[PDB]
């Protein structure tokens, strides 16, 4: 009944790779406490498991769950496969059927699980659009959240493009720097996937920010979202929007949102399903999680 489950080696298989770099390596694979599709992200261990415990805790349907963990000579973390992969790679590969109505909604989305994640005093200090999940491409999960503070960011690889100032410059991390990430994630879903300050060394970021310059507008969006955009990047944390308030605001935008956004044939969009998906058939072709649960 462990709400944090301690899984032995055993109970778990690493089926495929699905992604590599800094922080490590995550699979896919199968929980065998009946076979569950989870991924499995492998990266002091009375800390590692307390930091974890939160993991497991959040229940929010726009946030991850860590379902289980394995400590052994390395970190590995066990949750939730979401079959459609990462945000980011969505709105690149999806550019061309991606409507408002979707666009819309997931900035809603976000918005609600970071919030969740704010009333459980838990700072992410890691949100971009590669670190939003697609359970289905209605249905959009916020991960990754407390690894950076696990890890020690907050002492001594940065993000450095999704900061806020004062994270660059002190190390600085509120659910307020939280927000500045969060308006770095809604200019790359609105820009299907484009790299921010592209071409830009990190190294310049912080003078940029300090002269006042910011990511530009996206071609589909009206001023009034890029203002929430560029509210969402101002010097004075305190002075940004609350997550609250950006439900508010982009659930309004979500009830007409032809005219919030411009986009090229909207009316006529269709993303695929799970059988007609080569991502979700790639991932699939016995028991759901949730169903488990
Ligand atoms: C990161 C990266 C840079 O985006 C690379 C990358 O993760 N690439 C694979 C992406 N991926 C694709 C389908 C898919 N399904 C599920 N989890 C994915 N990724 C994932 C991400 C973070 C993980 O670890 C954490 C850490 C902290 C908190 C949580 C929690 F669930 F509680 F929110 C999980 C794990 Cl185990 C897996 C998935």
């Amino acid at each position: 009944q462990a709400l944090l489950r301690i899984l032995k080696e055993t109970e778990f298989k690493k089926i495929k790779v699905l992604g590599s770099g800094a922080f490590g390596t995550v699979y896919k694979g199968l929980w065998i406490p009946v076979k569950i599709p989870v991924a499995i992200k492998e990266l002091a261990n009375k800390e590692i498991l307390d930091e974890a415990y939160v993991m497991a805790s959040v229940d929010n349907p726009h946030v991850c769950r860590l379902l289980g963990i394995c400590l052994t000579s390395t970190v590995q973390l066990i949750t939730q496969l979401m079959p459609f992969g990462c945000l980011l790679d969505y709105v690149r590969e999806h550019k061309d059927n991606i409507g408002s109505q979707y666009l819309l909604n997931w900035c809603v989305q976000i918005a609600k699980g970071m919030n969740y994640l704010e009333d459980r005093r838990l700072v992410h200090r890691d949100l971009a659009a590669r670190n939003v999940l697609v359970k289905t491409p209605q249905h959009v999960k916020i991960t990754d959240f407390g690894l950076a503070k696990l890890l020690g960011a907050e002492e001594k690889k940065v993000p450095i493009k999704w900061m806020a100032l004062e994270s660059i410059l002190h190390r600085i991390y509120t659910h307020q720097s939280d927000v500045w990430s969060y308006g770095v994630t809604v200019w790359e879903l609105m820009t299907f996937g484009s790299k921010p300050y592209d071409g830009i060394p990190a190294s310049e970021i912080s003078s940029i920010l300090e002269k006042g310059e910011r990511l530009p507008q996206p071609p589909i969006c009206t001023i009034d979202v890029y203002m929430i955009m560029v509210k969402c990047w101002m010097i004075d944390a305190d002075s940004r929007p609350k997550f609250r308030e950006l439900i508010i605001e982009f659930s309004k935008m979500a009830r007409d949102p032809q005219r919030y956004l411009v986009i090229q044939g909207d009316e006529r969009m269709h993303l695929p399903s799970p059988t007609d998906s080569n991502f979700y058939r790639a991932l699939m072709d016995v028991v759901d999680a949730d169903e488990y649960l």
